DNA sequence: GCATATATATATGC
DNA sequence: GCATATATATATGC
């Protein structure tokens, strides 16, 4: 037996990769619960979605199917067809060998989400059966694969095409060896894809559920702002919305905001169409060139007077709508961490703020009626969070 | 040439592992900079720690070498000392390949931090070199790697040790091409240690800066306790150190609580002595129990009534300090993600919450003017914060 | 019908 | 500059 009394060479194993990813799923997905499930279907989504980012595809039609699977089909350019120089067909890279694909700089894809080349393979890895069906220069090639993603088939012919017919259809079960629940929720994907069909002025997504015919569609012809009214959907707005764009060394970001009665922040912030829920050097940057523009400003009117100290950001930010939405180059793209719910790039942060610092400055100086008003309200703000800081001492 | 247009088979790259985590190290500690340059330390740290909880060790010292570099020794089993079956030392497979070691349960440990087979591997990735020093068995091996952890000579013996006598010793060097900043930090290094030495009776922990010729050493025979009592050193107790203490499903609980007049909480947890910042489902059973034991204490001695609303964890938490330290089994061990920043194994929130809310209970049945003073604390606490409430609504 | 979680929304302090 | 907890709503399983 191994021991303890008893660490030899013997001792030290190494899991075949796809096996790593069985052993250890919470390293790649988070969890094995139903968020975790769904993990699954954000990677495949982000693929088709890479595609159409870098201009390959209208359209993206996630379904969950009657026995319980799930299938992404997109019309880009199709996972690559031939022999990869190692000796599998390149498809096979994909989905069984990790750290591996076209986002490393070398020039398949331009700005784009996925970065650290496993998702396809920890889908893969994660599900009981899986099935590609490629659609390439004339052609339609599949392959499946099984029990922890092996290959049981080669890529294999099975039809011809429509010359100009192109692009990827992924299908999977989720393993109900690994997940506590396999159970898709169409609540969720619906909320998902919504949140994406946003962010592609020029994309369609749907979903379709066969388990119940539920089925929903999405399409936005302007974008970042009809996210924005979206978060104010029946709330009551102070303001219209704002859109601020721009690009720099690379960069290209996107931003729209309104205010509304309430007294939330509410802000939602995308690197290369990835929510990163929590923030990032992207946040950072918004948040930053609000709290010093209007602050900038209110002393340049003086309606903060002279000997007045300044607002403080949430004061700025109480009852805002704000989607951030930036496109980031490879070479400077860094996530923290194998998810990617928070930004590391340091260059973001002066991107996003400069751009914004620069748009907001000027947007105040033609609305003085509304800026001014925006000022009063972080007045306002700033005198209830004292207040209330009065009293919870007092009683101290 | 590969671009947008032009993707075949060429545009996907497969790396091999190491340089996968020089490609993307934020997948692997999360960021380049003084935070993920400590990371490289605790690694290190944790995997001589994982030796001493598996019985094997009295000793653990660091040293900030003059030139920058860093070494931990430790004086567990040592790794093994031959020849790994995929036909390379087992050294070299610790440390040049990804997803490898001794903790997936296959006995070469009990109960460890580590699980992802990754660790050892990460910091060879990021360093400009790196060299392992085994005691084993009479001898003293020695290998050394290069250039991102390319190794330079084999598992070589370079000469005679007492015969029961045992070791590792790591040296490394982080990689000024990948960190923003390579200086080690003193006073971070202390701290860690400081911390990981409380829970670690058996072991003394030690750390020298020979760029500077300051050492400290560390040693706790009270756990828990002693770690709670530094925790509120140079503020006022309002409390006897509590130490419960319990075991469930081969988990071991222990966890020390102590007041303070302050407003503060100070919760700090731990698995297998690895430290969880963002807790995770063993802090949160922790949490749950402390409230609902302490609402029904409430009830039962009526400082609560019928007409009152049960307290919120928030109040009773006030000048709390505490300390959590669960040992989890490698079958059920499992983080949110690579960064083991919080726990995320499901059946740690019950352990924790049945052995805390039976001892607790026990405990104010028992300490009844102290169980009131708490309580009439929490209440105390809650009449400020809903002094907070309508003061600043109030307000608008 | 009971308690389960789930969608959402505010709350400062170190 | 940084971590969610829950408050209490509703929807759904034991
Ligand atoms: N739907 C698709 N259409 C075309 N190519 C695809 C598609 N999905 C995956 N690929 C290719 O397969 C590679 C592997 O992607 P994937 O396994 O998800 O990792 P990835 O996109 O690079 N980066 P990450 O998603 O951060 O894991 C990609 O880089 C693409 O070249
Ligand atoms: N100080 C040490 N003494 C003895 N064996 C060691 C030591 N350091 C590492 N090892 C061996 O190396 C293996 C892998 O180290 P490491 O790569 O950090 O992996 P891990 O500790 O198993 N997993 P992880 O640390 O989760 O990131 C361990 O399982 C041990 O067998
Ligand atoms: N009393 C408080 N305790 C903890 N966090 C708070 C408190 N008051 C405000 N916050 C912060 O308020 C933020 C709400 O803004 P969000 O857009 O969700 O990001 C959270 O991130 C909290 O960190
Ligand atoms: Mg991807
Ligand atoms: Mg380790």
């Amino acid at each position: 037996e191994i021991n303890i009394n008893n660490y030899n060479d013997d001792a030290i194993q190494v899991l075949e990769g796809l096996d790593a990813v069985r052993k250890r799923p919470g390293m790649y997905i988070g969890s094995t619960d139903g968020a975790g499930l769904h993990h699954l279907v954000w990677e495949i989504v982000d693929n088709a979605v890479d595609e159409a980012l870098s201009g390959f595809g209208d359209r993206i039609d996630v379904t969950i199917n009657k026995d319980g699977s799930l299938t992404v089909q997109d019309h880009g350019r199709g996972m690559p067809t031939g022999m990869h120089a190692m000796g599998i067909p390149t498809v096979e890279v994909i989905f069984t060998i990790l750290h591996a694909g076209g986002k490393f700089g070398q020039g398949g894809y331009k700005t784009s989400g996925g970065l650290h080349g496993v998702g396809s393979s920890v889908v893969n890895a994660l599900s009981s059966w899986l099935e590609v069906e490629i659609t390439r220069d004339g052609a339609v090639y599949k392959q499946r694969f099984e029990n922890g993603g092996k290959p049981v088939t080669t890529l294999k012919k099975i039809g011809t095409a429509p010359k100009s017919k192109t692009g990827t259809k992924v299908t999977f079960m989720p393993d109900a060896t690994i997940f506590s629940t396999t159970d898709f929720k169409y609540n969720t994907i619906s909320e998902r894809l919504n949140e994406s069909a946003f962010l592609l002025k020029n994309v369609t997504l749907s979903l379709t559920d066969k388990r119940t015919d539920e089925a929903i569609e999405f399409h936005y012809e302007n974008g970042v702002q009809d996210f924005v009214s979206y978060l104010n959907e029946d709330k009551e707005i102070l303001t219209p919305v704002l859109y601020f764009e721009g690009e720099d060394n690379g960069f290209q970001v996107e931003v729209a905001l309104q205010y509304n009665d309430g007294f939330s922040d509410n802000i939602l912030s995308f690197v290369n169409n990835v929510r990163t829920k929590d923030g990032g050097t992207h946040e950072t940057g918004l948040k930053s060139a609000i709290t010093k523009v209007m602050n900038d400003y209110a002393r340049k009117t003086g309606l903060l007077k002279e000997k007045d100290k300044n607002l403080e950001g949430s004061d700025y930010r109480e009852g805002l709508a704000a989607v951030l939405s930036i496109l980031v180059p490879e070479e400077h793209l860094q996530f923290e961490g194998q998810t990617k719910d928070k930004l590391g790039s340091p260059l973001a942060r002066p991107v996003v703020d400069g751009i914004v610092a620069d748009k907001l400055t000027f947007f105040l100086m033609e609305n003085g009626e509304l800026a001014s008003n925006l000022i009063r309200k972080a007045i306002k703000a700033r005198d209830a969070r004292e207040a209330a800081r009065k009293a919870r001492d007092e009683s101290r």
